[PDB]
């Protein structure tokens, strides 16, 4: 989220590098989007069962479930292509990158 | 979240301190800050368990994905913990406030 857009910044790189990684994102952006479509769409259902009948029933029980396993999901793509980016950082960057990663998780940031 | 923060002040707002809603209100809101602070501490350490394992060792295992399953459990926990407890709210609410307190709500939702 935010943890995604902290760890490019914590990723040093030339003319070169940066070029080259912009066009690595696309696999990543896409699998994203699809998830920020489902957890989006589950919220709108969310809201609009509500706008509906302000309590709890059936479909706000679902949408619920459905908000949930989204956020999860995006975390867990997220974290992959984290991991994905760590594997081509020359061995040097490695430690400043994971210091930024683990503090950022470790305080909530995703 | 859901717009709490706000939601409360619209109750602050809409029953008077002269009213005595005041007292019942107050007191569903000591149990619903009891509960938040208890399911927060747990996300807090949901985070802090991922945070370990990647320190531990970085790179994708089902450690790490388990410690990601208790993050997601744990902060689906919190939205309904607050959810309901706005309906609680709400239904607590004389109706000719419900219009103003159901805009706020679904704004956030809504975000
Ligand atoms: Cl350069
Ligand atoms: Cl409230
Ligand atoms: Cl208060
Ligand atoms: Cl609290
Ligand atoms: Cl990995
Ligand atoms: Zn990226
Ligand atoms: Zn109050
Ligand atoms: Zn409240």
């Amino acid at each position: 989220g935010d943890l995604h857009e902290i760890l490019h910044e914590a990723v040093p790189l030339d003319a070169n590098e940066r070029e080259i990684l912009e066009l690595k994102e696309d696999a990543f952006a896409q699998r994203r989007r699809e998830i920020e479509t489902r957890l989006r769409a589950a919220n709108g259902k969310l809201a609009d069962a509500i706008a509906k009948n302000p309590a709890w029933s059936p479909e706000v029980e679902a949408a619920t479930q459905e908000v949930e396993r989204a956020a999860g999901d995006l975390q867990r793509a997220t974290l992959v292509h984290v991991f994905e980016m760590r594997a081509g950082l020359k061995p040097e960057h490695r430690p400043a990158y994971d210091r930024v990663l683990i503090d950022a998780l470790r305080r909530g940031s995703q």
